[PDB]
């Protein structure tokens, strides 16, 4: 007759919420019988699904309970504290594996019976995607590279070039592979802090959009981006321990996350430069246009944009060696689901059509 | 032992969609009087009231002489928002205005019923009208809806141009109200920006209201900042990569912005800023259709032609049953019918041609 | 043995009172002894005597409560809810007409046997502001209706004019006959929304004193106002519902309300001249001047810049069928009091002394 | 069957667990049972495994409780507390060798059986250091003195040179060996206050890359850095107690903490120079550049920016009498091991492969 | 009992004058070992310690198990801050003086007694160096605490004013020891201005530290807005009318603003500022002074010059006992004595020669 948190807290932890809202709303449609439940005849969520029939006697309680924000709180700040373990005891690697998995998870449902992704659209992405710039894989192997190891003074990547030029693409796509926080350093310097506050624990950062000033002469927009990323050498240096407030007080002392930043050619001042450990210039391609625009649904599915794309582009073209250990076994099941449905020849024929720019399906 | 349900009060929150903690206060405690006495109930008035009142009494009678009852709304209200923060992550954006139209429809029902005090003639006249303002405004709406759903990253946002008067901001409050969401001002310092931003979160879609640009000197319009502030938001507007929303001196989500319009007088846009925009619409004042309301008052003062509601009548009147969600197509098919009752093509054709000769657009 | 909490609530809502520290105050006098109050039997505050006895017993016990402050937070947030209820569901007569029941309320008493207004000096405000502007209780009566309809972009009236012209004396009038709130728009708009925020739930606003540029010509001092009210045009418009918050506790996405904007001749962008529906220009009159002079009570007594002057105004020159049919009553039998107190002439008299610049009640 | 808070805190004191967050998730680790937990078998961590076994039962009650955070908030309110008595308290000697022995702790665990650090790695680093200016032993004896007699007005070293010339990555290691806070005044001076506020109860602090001005000439670009530290001259001299706030959380008067300031050779006004004792200027050597450029590691495994690198130059270098008395003992027992594991030419030979630009470890 | 006593935590809060919580929950959190064989208690280390463990061992013990530690010390610190809010109100400022001057009596006491570690010498040395600081040094410093008590209407502030390093915050650090007080920054923007003024309140004087202004920019002296700060806070420096000073988010205070100290380096006062200043001291570098320190390092080292205990001997060395306070007389006078069968008068004389030389003040 009693609710009990720790089965709250078992449950935000298994599907690593992190959001008390959410949480909240998930747990109180567990209330309802379980036997009669078309959300989880239907299978739409795994996060509701997979869980309704366990915690279905406790969320009835929990219903009639008058403390049901307060017992959320303490299941989220469970997950947020073993976030903080994490960040603090587990090599790179792990972490990276660690989202790879996760990454898989949605995969095998997605691509599943009970999903609704065509694995040949996705392939789509990544012909795509392997042709936006040069030897493709090997820029995202050598990303994953330098954020696991994450070297001091060299730990950051520039995405720099015109407007639509596949700089947030590629960018969004990376994010989501390796998990983080993307930052928006254009806003005023006063509620800066609490924008940087955001990359507290994360794998990695994007600093998305960075305006300069020179550059009146391109027709590009001045702003204070560019000034205050060189204001915040200590934090891309990832030497000395900067200093995150994340909740309208000072919350962490860390390595701020190694990651990437993307802008519109604007001059980059050569203090700044010195902590960009490779730059990227991205070059508008008609044929990557006229393509998208008879293969509209790498746009309107977000696949593109997607790390799903990059780890498929990476199991496809990746050898198992260079993966985790812990993970390969799971990489090769991949492969052979790959190979299984798509030959050399066919793909070889969708980065043909991307080339012609005519749809990647034709 | 005579103990005040919170559960029940939730409920109420929930089934009338209230996240709002002193109306629910409010609204409960009229629950607290006598059900057969009730001017309110047999009057009728307000579905959120005699559709409960019976049904709530007995609690709301405990709930009356209870010291928690800031406390228990708080709990019901965060219940809402949670539902909320569920199907903003859950539902397809499809389903999600799916949800938004049998709301209206909902409220159409009882404003066009018995019970009700609104006249489908004058809707239908702000349909008109509306239908006049811009060429095929109702594929103009059926585009912008689909483009709303789709939420391509970059091609996200609509840019409405033009004159003081010409129908920006008519059209943008009654594609709002149609599809539920919020409109910002970002013509405010950006050192409130942030707390301005955060009424976003879970939001279908949102509105730039009015957005000031500089270098305007020469149509007399006076410069402002807002279009500068948009420019410092292109990860906002291009729905690529997540955004970090703050609420209550905290940040309390992570999530895409949503998309939505941009409404402006005609200030020079940078291009960094317009390769954000998928489409821009050019509104023109018109002579008649400012003569047609001076002589149709009813269109502005029952706030008729700004309505999401006159939009989906406009809808249900222009586009085939099959382009709405199969769920409540049936529902659109008894409309139609209920519209095409009340009006044949010439009731309607009238209407249109009193507007186009800027005359009162009834008789 | 405790306190209930239900009659502090219901003395608050029939008291209308939304202060704290002023419910506490008058709830804190009610645990003396009543039979020889003073307070009571004088009668000096409705608020007060009319209210003892009934809550003597309450009183007591609250005076021994540990819990005072929070007992009445709850109470002054019913008065809120209530307050909040109103704004969506009533019609804007009817919220109007509450209104005036409630300034009726005051009258009853002003002018009573227990009040210390005397009906004839307040009548000799209604004769000085019936020659501040041209038909005035037609300028009143198209005000009011300008506000109940509150008409998307037809909501605002402009007060323009040089110092003492009479500006602030009939927007201080006519926001005490509707009720609402002035708001001061000339401060940093920093903290800008604070103030916008008070507007939460009120019938109307008053933007006092808004302070434009150019004005050196008229040696008026620069200010942001005039540009500060231009940022705001959805709020004038009320067509889409905008974001108010009072403070960290309360916010609100509502229809702004309609109102006034007063000022002192300075340069108003078209734009802004866009949402005012109507502009009356006030000007200077010296017989104004002289008949105050020599009616000095009308300033002491607040009595031409309230809003039962107003009220007086309209009762004595409206029409009964004008206002609604709830109160036609009661307007009914005020028309008759002010009849059986002033013969047409006693009061054209009056208008008489303003029109030449003499005492009023001369 | 009730938790024990004095336990949680216990545990907090003993790995001097300040982060709330951090404190909860590792003592959530402690719920499962440890009879096979391979965390502590595999002894990954010692702050888990020298701790499980002990705190199991009152873990697997904690896991039960309602009250968490507020249990592990006065946990790390007591660490927070004995560091505030400790600060007033102890000598700054004292301090340092607390930290000195708190390095060792760590020092014995990573070149242990347990560990996985290897020495050999770590006494190349010392050698690239060692090279990195003239008398490097004494350079980092002679800081340690400074920061320890705290001398009213000479408590300041300035690190000035250009880009890549090892100011960051020497600040950085000193500020490991001595425990502090490296904080960032280029940013606005509204959360100037907030960033200073870090500096309560720490023993030194480092000004990161401090941004002046007139230094276009050097393709420097501009802030205010200076300007602000110029602004400061209470806080760098050291002589009346300033006042730091960290919000409403913790605020206190005390002397500011002495420390190191780094910045790219900007010009510095008299009056801040004036709280400098000392200036070092790093150069740009190229065989440091070749050398690291062959021995990744050093870069990898951050050992050139470490504090126990240093720690291990002290030892290896320094005198014990120099040492407190209380820890001259380990001192030895660490000289006995470094003897052991380095004769002088094998040391004397990784010194020779940095400066002959090659691999340390070649 | 089994319940913690929080009248006997704040009876120690009250006896150690301890307005920190957390400094207060550290040192009481230390009596919950045993008074036994404690190591700090033989030591005779910690006067708020030893002097206190043995009483308290049985309520810290109870305090060590309680689940509201903090909140027992917030009580007890609260007590603390509202004694210190009667007296600011209600003794006089003589009286305020007094108990400052016992409260570094009894340090003095410690720390040249048995279980000290100060060397009486060394300090003396810092009197006789001070005293080669500015001419009539004892009279300076006690002309300045007659215009700290008095605090006398616009006549309330002295200002320091010379080059670098002349011993401008050298002498005003001692000061500040010597009366309590606070040292206020006031370069720093005026955002947080207000949070910094909060800082003064109930204290007893204030000390406006190294205040910068504008133009001389011809001796290499950095412009900033110390200056222009100062005047704009023209009634707080007047201390005629009460100003409101806030603190945590509020104006927790409406008081006479305390009195002072300026030190600036040699930038231009506004005729509207200097009018505040009752007096203006000019320091000047000495090559003697710098020169006896660099063979005096103790001076330094051990922050002897910069401290109120070397303005106290002084003023117990060359003020006459009818110039303090009645109640203090008695106690003055034993230190006097203690003084002199210290040091002769050519043994004290010897140390100011030896400054004046530029020589090790010692030996
Ligand atoms: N190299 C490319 N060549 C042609 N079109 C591209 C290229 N990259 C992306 N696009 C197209 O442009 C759209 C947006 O690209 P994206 O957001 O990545 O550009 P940036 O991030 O390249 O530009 P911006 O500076 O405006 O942010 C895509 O949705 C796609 O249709
Ligand atoms: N195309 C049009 N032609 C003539 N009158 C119009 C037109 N559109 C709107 N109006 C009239 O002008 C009023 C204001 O319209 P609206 O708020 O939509 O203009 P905008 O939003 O067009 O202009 P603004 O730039 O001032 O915000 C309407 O209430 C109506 O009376
Ligand atoms: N038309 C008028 N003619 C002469 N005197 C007037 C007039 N109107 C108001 N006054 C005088 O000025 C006072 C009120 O002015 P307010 O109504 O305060 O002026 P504004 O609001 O007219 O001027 P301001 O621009 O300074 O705000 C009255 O108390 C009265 O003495
Ligand atoms: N004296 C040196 N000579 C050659 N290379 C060096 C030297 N010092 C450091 N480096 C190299 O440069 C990198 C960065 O050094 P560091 O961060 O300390 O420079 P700064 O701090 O010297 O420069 P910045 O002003 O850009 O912060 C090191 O990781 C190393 O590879
Ligand atoms: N009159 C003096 N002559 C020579 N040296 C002095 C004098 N006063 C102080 N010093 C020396 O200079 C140091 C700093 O003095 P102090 O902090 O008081 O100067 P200011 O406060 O005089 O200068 P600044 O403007 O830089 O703050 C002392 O520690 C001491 O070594
Ligand atoms: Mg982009
Ligand atoms: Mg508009
Ligand atoms: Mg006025
Ligand atoms: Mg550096
Ligand atoms: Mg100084
Ligand atoms: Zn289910
Ligand atoms: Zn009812
Ligand atoms: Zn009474
Ligand atoms: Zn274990
Ligand atoms: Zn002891």
């Amino acid at each position: 007759k009693q609710v009990s948190w720790k089965l709250v807290t078992e449950y935000a932890m298994e599907t690593k919420c992190d959001d008390v809202l959410l949480l909240l709303g998930m747990y109180l449609e567990f209330q309802y019988s379980f036997e009669m439940c078309l959300k989880c005849i239907k299978k739409e969520q795994p996060s509701h699904y997979k869980y309704h029939e366990k915690h279905y006697a406790n969320a009835a309680i929990f219903a009639d309970s008058k403390n049901q924000k307060t017992i959320c709180q303490q299941a989220v700040d469970t997950v947020l504290a073993k976030k903080r373990v994490d960040s603090l005891q587990l090599t790179r690697e792990q972490m990276l594996t660690n989202r790879f998995n996760d990454l898989l998870d949605r995969m095998d449902i997605m691509f599943g019976s009970t999903g609704s992704a065509d694995i040949e659209e996705w392939m789509a992405g990544v012909a795509w995607l392997h042709c936006l710039l040069p030897k493709m894989d090997s820029v995202v192997y050598d990303f994953l590279k330098c954020m696991v190891y994450n070297i001091p003074k060299k730990r950051y990547w520039l995405f720099k070039g015109p407007i639509d030029s596949g700089k947030t693409t590629l960018a969004a796509a990376l994010l989501e592979l390796c998990g983080g926080k993307a930052l928006n350093v254009n806003l005023p310097l006063d509620r800066l802090n609490f924008e940087l506050g955001v990359a507290i624990d994360q794998f990695l950062v994007v600093f998305e959009d960075v305006k300069g000033t020179g550059g009146e002469s391109r027709d590009l927009p001045s702003g204070q981006g560019i000034n205050n990323l060189d204001n915040l050498r200590d934090y891309l240096d990832g030497s000395v321990k900067v200093n995150l407030e994340k909740k309208h007080l000072n919350k962490r002392t860390q390595i701020f996350p190694p990651g990437i930043v993307t802008m519109n050619e604007y001059s980059v001042p050569k203090t700044l430069q010195a902590r960009f450990v490779k730059q990227i210039d991205f070059r508008p391609k008609d044929y990557l246009k006229h393509c998208l625009e008879r293969s509209e649904f790498l746009l309107e599915k977000r696949i593109i944009q997607s790390g799903i794309a990059l780890l498929l582009m990476l199991i496809w073209y990746r050898p198992v060696a260079e993966f985790a250990q812990s993970i390969q076994s799971r990489i090769v099941e991949w492969k052979e689901r790959l190979d299984k449905e798509f030959s050399l020849s066919v793909y070889q024929k969708m980065k043909f059509n991307v080339a012609m720019g005519i749809g990647v399906l034709d």
